[PDB]
This record gives C-alpha cells, structure tokens and sequence, in this order.
RNA sequence: UCCAUGCGCAUGACG
RNA sequence: CGUCAUGCGCAUGGA
RNA sequence: UCCAUGCGCAUGACG
RNA sequence: CGUCAUGCGCAUGGA
C-alpha cells in the first residue's frame, strides 16, 4: 500500500503511537492513509505478538457499507480478519464474540457504546476500551457535545486520569489504546473571535486526548493539485390575514407580534398549553388553528399558495371526516363558526391561488441556468414539503421538461415532521440513478450536503438556506468562520507541548466532572415511580377518558386501555392498524393489533393529565416525562 | 419625494455640503426632509461615483425600527440597501461587513461606537468616520456631555484639528465626512441669563462642528396651521415620628434636620458607612431601618398609607423570614427592640391606615375631570412605585370605572429600584392599546413623555413633577427658557462667520484637551492590579467571609467563592437562582447555577473591606472600583 | 423489501 | 429553558 | 417571548 | 464630589 507524500508525513506521528488528529481536506482520499496507519499498526503488533485490534466508528451506516465495500477489505482482505458491522444488517453473533474474533472492525458508534453499557450493565456481554489496541474515528468534528464518539471517549478519560494517579502511587496501572482521528475539517462553533474559536479547538482535543493537530503545511502543491459565487434573483395572503385578525376577534387574542414568524406560533402554543391547563374551548382550539394558518402563511410566503390550499384542504377535509365519524354512532359553536369562516371562502381562495412568489422567479432563474449545459443537478432547502412542491410544479411547467431536464426528490428516513419519509433503498436507488443519469437534478434537505456520493455537478443551487447560485449574506459569515478555524488551528500546533498538556487536562477534568454533576442530578430526576396517582383527560374536552391503574403496557414501550368501560367512548375512523378518534373528533390513538389482540393504544400528546394530587393540568409529549410506572400486561387476565 | 415648502429652504444649505443643524418643532415631520437629504446626497454621491454612505443614529431603539418601518425603507425602498440595525436584532453579520454594504444604514449609537472601539482596540473589526462621506442625527440635544453621541463626534473633531494642520503643512488630509443633525429644539441647561444659554448653544454646534443653527423664519404660516394651563387642587404620621424619635434615643442619633427629606436619608446612609467603618451594630443596623421608615414616610407623604403599611409589610415579613432561617440549621438585642417596637403597633397602624391625602383630593379632581369627555389619558410622576400605588387604588375606587375609565400602569425597563420591570415588547401592547381603546388612563413615570407616540391625548396630568393640569411654579421657569432659548437662537443665527468660526474653534479644543486629561487621569487611576490583598466582612458582623485569593470569576463579570469551607457558613432561603443569606440574616447573594455547578454568587454592595495592609474599611458598591484582579475560574481544578 | 412504534443525538432558525 | 425545521443513530414488532 | 447579570450614559431633586 | 429617583443604551448567560 503505496501511500501519497502529503499523506505520508500527517501520519507519521501515528506510527510512533502518538494519538493524534489527522484533517485533510475533501478529495485526498483519507481513508488509503487510515489503512497504512491500521496496517502498520497491525504489522507492529504482528512484531510484538499482541493483541491487535482496531475499532473504526462512523456515525452513518452507509459510511460504514463504503468502507467495507471499497477501502478496507479490498486492500486488507488477504491478511486480516474484516467485519462489516452495523445496527441494520443482522449479525447472528453479537459483539463480544466479534471482539473475541475479527481482529480489524468496521462498526458504528453506538453498538460499541451499548455493548459497554451492557457492560456496566447485568447483561453480562461485556467490552472495554482496554480490548482495543486502537481506535479510529471519522468526522471528528461530531465530538462536541453528548454526541455517542464524545461519550465514548469520555468514559475512556476517566480511566486515563485513574491511570495516571495509578502510576504515581501503584506498580500496575490497566493498558489504555491509541486513538486516532480523521475530519474533512474540526469545525468551529459559536466563535464571533479567535480566541473562543481556538477554546473550541482545545475542547475537542481534549475530547479525543490528542496529542497534536496534524495537516499538510509543506506538500500544499500536489494536493492543490488533485484538489481544486452568490447569485441572487399578494392579496391572497391579506385575504388571510383578515380572517385571521376576525379570529383574534372571536378569540380576544392578543399576539403581541406580527404573522409569518416562530414567535407566533410559540405563543399559540403557549395559550395552546394553558388553555389546555384551563380545559377551555376557543382557546386551545383556536391555537391549534392557527399553528395551521401561520405555516400556511410561511409556506406560503416562500411556496406557491396552492400548496397552502392543498395543506388546509388535507387539514379541513380531514376536521368534516372526523366530526361525520362523530355524528356516527353534533357540532359545537367553536367548530361551526371556524369551518364555515373557511368554507365560505374555500373556493374562491382556490380561485385566487390560480392567480400569479418566490417560486415563479425562481423558475424564470433556473431555466436561464438550464441552457449552459453531461447535464448534473443539485437543490437544497429547509422543508421535506419544499421539496414535493418543487418536484410537482416544476413537474407541471412545460419549459423545464422541453430543456429535457428530470427531476427527482430526496429527504430523509425519519418518522417525524408528518411527511412520508424516504427509505434508505430507495436513496441508494436515487444516487445510482443521478449517476445514471435518469435525473438531471435532484432536491434534497440536507441529505445531501454529506455522506450521500453526490458529485460532478455544476450548479448547487440553495433555495432559502462548479458554479454555486444562492437564490433568496450567510457565506460571508461562513467564509469568515473557515478563516478564523485556519488561522486558529495554526495557531495551536505552535504551541508549547507543556502549555498544551496543561490546557487539555484541565478541560478533562472539567468535562468529566460536569458528567457526574450530569449523574447526580439524573438519578435525581426520577423518584416517584407510581401505579396510578392521575387521569388522563380529552384536551379538548376536559372529559375523563382513563385513570391509572387501569392502563397496561406492552414491548414496555406502548400503553393501551383495555377495559371496554373504557371502549364504550371512542370511536374509529381509516382512510387510504386504524386510528381512534374521540367522541369529540379529538385524535386519541391507533387501534394497535398485536399478539392476538386488537390494543387500543394511545398517545400521550393528545391527552392532558391530572394528578390525584389536584396538582395542575400538564403535556408532556411523552411517556417518559413523568417517573411514575405502569404495570406490564397479563395475557392471562383478559384470556377469554 | 415633493418637500413642503418650509422644509425646502431650511434643508437647502445641506445641500451644498454645509454640515448644519436643522431644528423643527414636533409635528413637522422632519424625517422626510432628512430622507430628502439623504436622497440628494446619495444622487450627488452617484453622479461623482463614489462612496455615497449614511449612517443615521438614534440614541433609542424603538426610533430605529420606526424609521426603519416607515420612513427610510418605504421611500428608498427601491433604488438603494437599507438595514435596520439594533442591539436587540440578532445580525448575523458583524458591522464591519454591513460597512462594507448596505449603503444606508439605520442604527444605534454605542454600536457603531463599539466598532470604532474595536478599531481602536486589537479586535481587528474597523470603522472610521471616513468611510461615512455622511452622518445623519436625531435628537442632537443629547449632545451636550460625556454623551454617546458626543463621544461619537469627539473623535472626529481631533481629527479634523489633525487635518487643519495637515493642511497647512501637507499636501494630503484625510477625508472626513458632511455631519447633519436634528433635533426638536436644541435646548437650554443650567442658564439664568442669556449669556449662559448662549455659551450652551455654541457648546452644543461646536460639539457637532456645525456651520450654523437653522430654522424656519419665513413660512411660519403654514407651520402654524399645521402645528398646534395649570390647575391644582396625618395622626398615622405623627405615629411614626414618635417611635423614629425612640429610635433615635434607642441609638443616640443626631440627624442634626428633620424628618420626611433627602438629607436625613443621606446623613443615614453616612452613618451607615462609618458604623461599617467601626463594624458596629445599632449603628448601621439602625442607618438601614431609618432609611426604610424615612422612604415611609416620603411615600406617605404623597400616597395612601396602606402603601407603607404594605412597604413594611414586605420589609419586615422578610425579617422574620431570615431570622427564621437563620434559626434552622437566636436574636440579638437590637433586633428584638426594633421588630418588636414595629410588631406592638402594626395592628393598630393599619386600623390607622384606614382612616382618610393628596390622593383622595386628586380623585375628587380628576372624577370631576373625567365628565367632560373618544376618551384619552396621560399621567406622569415621579416613582414606579406610585405608578402601581394609583393604578391599584383606582381599580379599587367605584367611581372611576363607573364613568367608564379604564387604567393601566407603564414603566420603563432598568433593572433597578427594587421594581418590577416592564418589558419592551409590553410596552409596545400597551401603547397599542392606548390606540385601540382598550385602557383610557395611562401612568407613566417619563417613558411616555417622549419616543413613545403617546398623542391626541385630551388631558396630560402630572402629579408631583389639549387640556394641561398640574397637580401637587415649575412651568412659569421652563417657559422662561423656552423663552430665553428661542431668543439665544435668533442671536446665533446673527452673527459673524468669522467669530463664530474662532468661537466654536476655541471650544473644539477646549473639548479635546479637556478628554486628554480625562484619559490622563484615568490611566492613573487603576494601578495596583493584586490577586488577593483583603479579606470581606459581613458589614452586620464584621465577620470574617472571605480571602481574597479563594475567589474566583466566571463571564469575567461575576465573582463566586468555592472551597466550601466558605460554604460552612452561609444559610439559603427563597420564595415565591435562590438566594444566599448570613449566619445572622444579612443578605449575601445568589446561588448561580451555570455551567453545571451550583456556584454561590455574592454581592460587595454587601460585604466590607480590610485590606491587608490593615487599611480602614471600605464599601464600594461595585467591584470594579478597586483596582486589584481575581483570577478566572479552572474548571480542571473542582472537577470531581 | 416494506410497514408501525419507542429512545437518544447533532445542526440551523427563533423566543 | 422552550419552539420549529432538518438530519442521524439505536432498539422493539409486523407484513 | 421571558429571566438573571455586568457596564456606561443622561435628566431631575437634594446635600 | 456624594445621595435618591427616573429613563436610556450596550455586553454576557439561561429558559
Ligand atoms: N496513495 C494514493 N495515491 C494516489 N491516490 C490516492 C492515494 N490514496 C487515496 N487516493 C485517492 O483518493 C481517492 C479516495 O477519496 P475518498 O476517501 O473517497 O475521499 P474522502 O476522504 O472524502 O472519503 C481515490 O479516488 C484515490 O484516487
Ligand atoms: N413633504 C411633506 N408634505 C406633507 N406632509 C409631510 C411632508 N413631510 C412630512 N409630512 C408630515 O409629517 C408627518 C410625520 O411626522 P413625524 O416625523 O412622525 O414627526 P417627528 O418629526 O416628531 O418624528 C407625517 O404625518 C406627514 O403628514
Ligand atoms: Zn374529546
Ligand atoms: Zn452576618
């Protein structure tokens, strides 16, 4: 394994077993200079006969598939035992057993960190930093905050500073491993001068116990070498806001702010909470409404206003769904005068939406773009919604499919935000398909800025965040950051290694001191532990639906009533297991139909609790929140 | 932008780049004839091609988002880069980068001063009055003394001086920039005669460096179309004199003048320190109540006596609450004597307070006010003490909301006086409010007697400072420097270039060298720079607290003692982060909770000096006053 | 290969 | 500390 | 949007 | 120079 000049000097420290940082920026190749270090290291221990192992972490698990595909067996697969470890792909065997085996790993963060849990847990699979002869890491940068590499290494500190008070007052003192690490960049955060920018940089050294930041001052030709701009572009939104402000009326709300920003919406949360710890109608109500109509409005703001029309057409539609389920097996004053205030100008608000917005000028942008240009493309925004009204309406235009070019989408995995996620296939399936060339360009949050392969590519157009366009400042900050975390990180190699060690030590000691202040005050935090001291209500209407003893758990994850005292309220409703729905068309659950049983499970976000305390209504969002505990459900009672 | 006709001439010298004043009465708008400026010297600036910058400042921040709501943007909107810059305002981007954009700038004063300071400083962000080719100003008035906008001028005039020489001596001089400057009148201080107000004025245009005064002498007439009265009307005290007297007795004090004055409060507060010089109780313990009862009094003086009631209500409610902690985990003699001396006559007090006052006679005004009259009101005073003191005890008044008077209070925002602070964004509703209707009455200390558009307000009453009424001589003298001032402009205007070029050039350099031995002075004055030459006494118990090198620091503004052989001593109390109190009640500080530790904060309000040289005791008030330095704080060391 | 659930984390904007 | 958005990882269960 | 802290400034009254 | 009251501005930190 051949190694490049610019590589070869960053890591010869390593090969002393000096645990160092090693950045090199995007495009080197970093990962064949990871294998010479692993390699070397293996070959030294060959020479010693000792335990030989290395541990590669990364955050992603398709940085872990790439490394196995491509980097680490292709040029290891003769000598060296390779796993390609990950959560997603089954493992019959677990993980003490692969540390018992498999010399060289490929893994992910936090099945190492759960294995060491089970560790100081009773599970009795156990592992240690001690095993490992060596660490390896990559995107460094991570290692900030609570993130799975930070707490990885920090339990790894303390049995260093054990270690060192071993040596002065004990013979023995346990091994400890080297611990490398590899970024594109370390990153600086929270820096408006050098100085905190360079107390950043001292913390992640000290998080990782690195002896130096190491790059390439002396082989910069070579790698400039292989390493190689910002462009800038009605009455249906009044038509809004005075149904809106006629609200306000009907409510007596005072925002105390403007419409179209964060502050509204937290506010109507706030009245959101409170009405719901008055048990009021017109209050929590009407807050949830207009959480509705401000995102319409933002969205609007930056999004064609059919979108908004589709989005209250879905929420609106929806309200008539669960009331006519109500009225199956009446309609309050709240909900008449809300709906009929929408309906009465549905239609010609749809009428209105027709009429000619960011987007149009956006679209009159692009298409110039389009005649320069192998065609590659590229788009970023904020929104998974953005990103299915961008590909249906520039779907829609004629222009962009006549320039021939195709579009696709791309978010996420995550089941959050009320969107249909993205499956992890089918990005892959995505990617290939952009090298392809099925689809000239894509749309992407943020899934793209990294990890996913995405390259070649002229224009990266950012809507709302090689030619760069950025339609809508936010560069000159960051040009300036990427300065600052330059002249910085120069700063700090020339620096006295005593100074050096005095500096991290301390930040050691800080960091794991404020862990165990982290401790006392978590197993502070719970304390109750109780069967049944509540009821839950209907937020909506301040109705019993369930008291505590009465509920069960399963997985010891979800929560059902059974009890059909309790079934005799709610009702059901489906469209396209099913949902529940209260007998005021409050959202109540899903009828979850496992282990032979059809559970009416719940969510606590919709109901609102008492204490039998009289203690305040309060909303959690979840379970957990409140230490108190529910018993764990018996097949045998409700056999039948 | 069309300019009325009496704004067109007195902005006709500007220009032509004379660096003027331009003062008009209120209701002239004169924002559009400073946007017309603006306009033409940007369009004057284009023509030439070069760097046409203003950089308008307002010593307030709601002034700042209403010229940046209305005025500037709305107008130049099209052609030119605005932005309204504020403290409050998160900016991403730093001042020097929105120098080097941003052509009109909207700001405020001590930002733009910060920036030149870190000129100045090693900050390496830069800005210079010659980057401006303009500035723009409100409220010149402000303008007289050691004033942010003077100090912003300051600078200038030094270089100028500079450049006058450069002149005669060089070829090149550094640019400097046109200085506009408004105000609604220029204003008149300390003056009893002409000549006074006269040397005031050439002050205030030698400190802006301006050529002349402007006004407008010739179209008066449609000034006065469009721009257009005083009335005024016990044994519970004595009660009080009566114990104040035993407690002098009880002390043996001479307050050498009477009860119910400032003078009796500052001779208390002298006694106060030298009883911290002697470490003495009755002493200053006695200082401290006296100034309690003699606040009493003078509230009494002007208020309803249930408000002292309740003031002493609150003091010693309190009193018993620290020394009923101090008894967990006994009473001196003094303390006994006093709270018992209160205690044996509260009841009664009280039964006293009952009893009916210029409170009562001002109802019996201002009900008789309140039939004439859409309803509007204003009122002024001195305290926010008595701001809620009227609006409680005219919500509990009959009459005043039978006639349909709705009430509410207003205050500023300091966190001072022992009050409870409103917000900005609360003010901002209420003087909403004040336009929808929803309270008729506002009180107000002197927030709306300016920047706040408080208007067509029938009655403006000042209690104890377009119907006007004052009620408790004062106006019959500002009208007389109405008179004086407006008599000194019209000599100003009439007079020599020359001499009043070598008079505002006399004073140019008298201001200069009047800062130099201010900075002369200044860096004489901290010296010492010591870690720890002292020891801090409880002032009650001149008891030993702490060291000087025990301290420590945190945000380089807060000083807290760890080592908790210190945290042996102190006792913690709350109600309703908490609060630290003394082994005999004294208040000590605050219980921080910051940074994952629990740091116990002081105040050296409270705490007396011994220095090691065994000077004699000192109170300061604020730290900075002594020169001598506490380390930052190591969070490496305390880790645990 | 898809679906549902729970948990923890980071980033950005805001208050 | 709270809100929103985004992304990620882990652990259950099912088709 | 709220909270706590530090700093500087001006005004008025007084001594 | 000191005291009180009032108002303002800036800079930190947190929820
Ligand atoms: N010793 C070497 N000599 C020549 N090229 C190398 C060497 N090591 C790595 N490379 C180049 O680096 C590239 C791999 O980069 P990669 O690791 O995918 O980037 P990243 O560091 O962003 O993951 C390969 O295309 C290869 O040509
Ligand atoms: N050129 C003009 N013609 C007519 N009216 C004007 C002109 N310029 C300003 N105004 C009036 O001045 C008013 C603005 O005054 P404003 O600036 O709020 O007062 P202040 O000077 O106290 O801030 C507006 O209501 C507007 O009618
Ligand atoms: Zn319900
Ligand atoms: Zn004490």
């Amino acid at each position: 394994l051949q190694l490049r000049p610019y590589q070869m000097e960053v890591a010869q420290p390593a090969l002393d077993g000096k645990n160092i940082i090693i950045c090199l920026p995007t495009g080197s190749g970093k990962t064949r200079v990871a294998v010479y270090i692993t390699k070397d290291h293996l070959d030294k221990k060959k020479q010693a006969s000792e335990s030989g192992k290395v541990i590669v972490l990364v955050n992603k698990v398709m940085l872990a598939e790439q490394l196995f595909r491509k980097e680490f067996n292709p040029y290891l697969k003769k000598w060296y035992r390779i796993i390609g470890l990950s959560g997603d792909t089954q493992l019959k065997i677990s993980f003490p057993e692969v540390v018992k085996s498999y010399d060289v790993i490929i893994s992910t963060a936090q099945i190492l960190e759960n294995s060491l849990l089970n560790l100081e847990s009773g599970d009795d699979d156990g592992v240690q930093l001690s095993d490992f002869s060596l660490i390896i890491i990559d995107e460094c940068h991570h290692t900030n905050k609570e993130a799975v590499y930070n707490n990885i290494m920090r339990r790894y500190l303390k049995q260093k500073l054990r270690n060192n008070d071993l040596k002065k007052q004990n013979k023995p003192a346990i091994p400890l491993p080297q611990i490398l690490g590899l970024t594109a960049s370390p990153g600086v955060g929270a820096a408006k001068k050098q100085s905190e920018a360079e107390k950043h940089i001292l913390n992640i050294c000290a998080n990782l116990d690195a002896f130096t930041i190491k790059t390439v001052k002396e082989n910069l030709g070579q790698l400039k070498h292989q390493i190689k701009k910002f462009v800038i572009a009605n009455p249906f939104k009044e038509k809004l806001l005075e149904i809106m402000a006629s609200i306000q009326t009907y409510c007596q709300k005072s925002p105390m702010s403007d419409f179209g920003t964060q502050h509204y919406e937290q506010w109507a949360i706030q009245m959101e909470k409170k009405a719901a710890k008055d048990g009021n109608r017109k209050d929590r109500v009407c807050a949830e409404h207009l959480r509705k109509y401000n995102e319409a409005l933002q969205i609007n703001d930056t999004i064609r206003m059919i979108d908004a029309y589709s989005h209250l057409e879905t929420f609106y539609t929806d309200e008539k769904e669960k009331k006519f389920a109500v009225l199956n097996d009446k309609l309050d004053e709240t909900d008449e005068f809300l709906m009929n205030l929408f309906f009465d100008n549905k239609k010609m608000l749809k009428k209105l939406a027709e009429n000619p917005e960011k987007l149009i000028k956006l679209r009159n942008t692009i298409l110039e773009q389009f005649t320069r240009s192998s065609s590659r493309g590229i788009i970023f925004t904020k929104t998974r919604q953005s990103t299915y009204a961008l590909s249906q309406w520039i779907m829609e235009n004629a222009k962009f499919a006549e320039v021939g070019v195709k579009a696709h989408h791309l978010i996420g995995a995550g089941h959050s935000s009320e969107v249909k996620p993205m499956t992890q296939t089918e990005q892959k399936e995505v990617i290939s398909k952009f090298r392809t060339g099925e689809i000239n360009l894509l749309i992407a949050t943020t899934v793209a800025e990294e990890g996913l392969d995405i390259k070649e590519c002229n224009i990266v157009i950012r809507y709302g965040l090689s030619t760069y366009v950025l339609v809508t400042e936010r560069e000159i900050v960051n040009d300036f950051r990427e300065k600052m975390m330059y002249k910085a990180i120069n700063r700090v190699q020339n620096m006295k290694p005593e100074e050096y060690a005095h500096k991290i030590l301390e930040l050691q000691v800080q960091s794991i001191l404020e862990k165990k202040m982290k401790v006392k005050r978590s197993i502070a935090k719970q304390y109750n532990d109780n069967p049944s001291l509540i009821t839950l209500l209907c937020k909506n209407c301040s109705m019993l639906v369930c008291s505590g003893e009465n509920i069960h758990v399963i997985e010891k994850m979800h929560h059902v009533n059974m009890t059909p005292e309790f079934k005799g309220l709610y009702i059901v409703r489906e469209n396209k297991n099913g949902e529940i729905i209260c007998k005021c068309g409050q959202a109540w659950g899903t009828m979850m139909v496992h282990k032979g049983l059809d559970l009416p499970c719940l969510k606590i976000r919709n109901f609102v609790v008492n204490f039998k305390n009289n203690s305040p209504k309060k909303q959690y969002k979840k379970w957990v929140e409140l230490p108190i505990r529910f018993p764990d459900l018996d097949y045998s009672e409700y056999c039948l």
